[PDB]
């Protein structure tokens, strides 16, 4: 048995990836979804007994795991177009501070510098539908994975506030955590590669 | 007058881009070079008088100064080739902990999680080419740009650690710290799309 976790920023299309890979070395092989505010929370209980994170979130030293970068992902800050910030330029590109946002929250109730709100006018939520839904009823702003948003986007009923802060969207780094256990293991190495190849290629 | 702090990470052509554009708009403009480690600490203080830092460094909100990425840049994590982690593999790519770095140092003391160094044996310099002397005579390893490591790696004086982690080289985040003050004047609003263009282009 081979457990692992994507949170759910990293896209559904990974998880076709990933998966196909895994099982061409691995005979029994656990996916779980979880938020990206709880992903490294979830791995450093040992109970939890994960052997690889796929998460964007970020932190130095986590006890038993080691870190690398699998690739990188986009996300963008939206809105509803009648949104007071509609008109996206630079005096609204601080003023997010000052607007309510729907952010991730976390069961271990902190956050990482990564995914910490940016307002102190913050409403929480366990995933990017629940944020995306309040956010189409311009309740506030939020950031999501732009597979979720791609959608909506071009349906007109979301509107983009990110462009003159990172223009095309702001990448953000996919990282791995994996078991030291690992690492001598070619198994892994050939995950590490097949996986990454496939996910820059199609990025 | 305009005073600009570019840290010492970002390409030196780079400096060539920006310099060009901002004289088409401003007559005096003061270019000032700054290890990594203090370009914020920098800014911070009033008297600095700073009105644009271009940095890789990263903090959350500071007081008088808007955020924004203009691109990405490469460094790669380096060491001489008899260096014991010569050998690249994953094993190695959590040793670094355990063998001694050398890492910018700050003025401040402190440094942020970006720049904080990761192993416990550390060996403090100023500039990029205090720590590739040092790392020459494979008294440590160390991460440097690209820019200034690409000479050494042709001509096999150095070899990279950094593939198995991040292949292409680490690629990191290079932010448009500015006083709020510019965010309405257009002349600003230029010098970031023009700057940021020949930057991508040529990144
Ligand atoms: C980074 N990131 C992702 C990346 C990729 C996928 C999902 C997320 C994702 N999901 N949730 C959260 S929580 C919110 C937070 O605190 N971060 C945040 C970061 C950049 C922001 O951009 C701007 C834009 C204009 C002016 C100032 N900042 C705004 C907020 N962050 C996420
Ligand atoms: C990030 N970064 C730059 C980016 C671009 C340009 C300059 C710098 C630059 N200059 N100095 C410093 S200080 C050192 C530090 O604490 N960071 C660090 C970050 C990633 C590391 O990669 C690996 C590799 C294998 C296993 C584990 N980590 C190692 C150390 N960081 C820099």
């Amino acid at each position: 048995n081979l457990r692992v976790l994507l949170d759910t920023a990293i896209p559904p299309s990974f998880c076709d990836t990933v998966s196909s890979v895994l099982l061409d070395d691995f005979n029994m092989v656990s996916l779980i979804r979880t938020s990206p505010a709880d992903s490294l929370a979830t791995i450093k209980q040992d109970n939890a007994e994960i052997d690889i994170a796929i998460t964007i979130d970020e932190e130095l030293k986590i006890s038993r795991f080691n870190q690398c970068v699998l690739g990188y992902t986009k996300a963008f800050v939206v809105a509803h177009p009648q949104h007071p910030l509609c008109n996206a330029s630079l005096h609204s590109i601080a003023s997010l501070a000052n607007y309510r946002q729907i952010s991730l929250g976390s069961r271990s109730g902190q956050h990482s510098n990564l995914l910490r709100p940016v307002s102190d006018k913050v409403l929480f939520v366990e995933n990017f539908d629940d944020m995306l839904r309040l956010v189409e009823a311009g309740v506030g702003w939020g950031i999501a994975p732009h597979y979720f948003v791609e959608e909506r986007l071009r349906n007109g009923t979301l509107a983009v506030l990110s462009e003159l802060y990172e223009p095309g969207g702001i990448d953000t780094k996919v990282y791995c955590y994996y078991n030291t256990a690992l690492e001598s293991e070619r198994s892994f190495l050939r995950f590490l590669e097949s996986a990454r190849q496939r996910l820059r290629e199609l990025g």
